[PDB]
């Protein structure tokens, strides 16, 4: 009944930088909400830990996901390789949304992207699933080592990741 809330424990070449939880809009969407939950908790034998984010564009957003390639051509998700955008009920309203990357219609894997501006050209294309619930101040501090084209100046990685509760 209530929806699930993960965590992700961030680290910055390696060293701590704090915590970022996110609710997970179940209610909504199910399918694409189930699916990151169990990459995080990782119970399917594979899924986000150890994982970094591979483009952050300041103003924009932090992207990641990708544990196959770890550069943006990877990821699977629990389905398949792929499978559909499930609905578009939510839409990009401001900083702290949590939505799906793909490649397409119907191209949903593992990929996803964590808004730090409002993305509106966005709705109806890729699929809103949650929000940053606590720790937008780490978002905030993650997006300070992206640069405009995407690249990194140190390594973002997903140091562990879980399910609270
Ligand atoms: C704001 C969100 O924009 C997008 O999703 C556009 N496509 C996108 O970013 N991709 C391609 C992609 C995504 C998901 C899957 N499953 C496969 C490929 C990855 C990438 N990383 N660096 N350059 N491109």
């Amino acid at each position: 009944m209530v929806n699930p809330t993960v965590f992700f424990d961030i680290a910055v070449d390696g060293e701590p930088l704090g915590r970022v939880s996110f609710e997970l809009f179940a209610d909504k969407v199910p399918k694409t909400a189930e699916n990151f939950r169990a990459l995080s908790t990782g119970e399917k034998g594979f899924g986000y830990k150890g994982s970094c984010f591979h483009r952050i564009i300041p103003g924009f957003m932090c992207q990641g996901g990708d544990f196959t390639r770890h550069n943006g051509t990877g990821g699977k998700s629990i389905y398949g390789e792929k499978f559909e955008d499930e609905n578009f009920i939510l839409k990009h309203t401001g900083p702290g949304i949590l939505s799906m990357a793909n490649a397409g219609p119907n191209t949903n894997g593992s990929q996803f992207f964590i808004c730090t501006a409002k993305t509106e050209w966005l709705d109806g294309k890729h699929v809103v699933f949650g929000k940053v619930k606590e720790g937008m101040n780490i978002v905030e501090a993650m997006e300070r080592f992206g640069s405009r084209n995407g690249k990194t100046s140190k390594k973002i990685t997903i140091a562990d990741c879980g399910q609270l509760e």
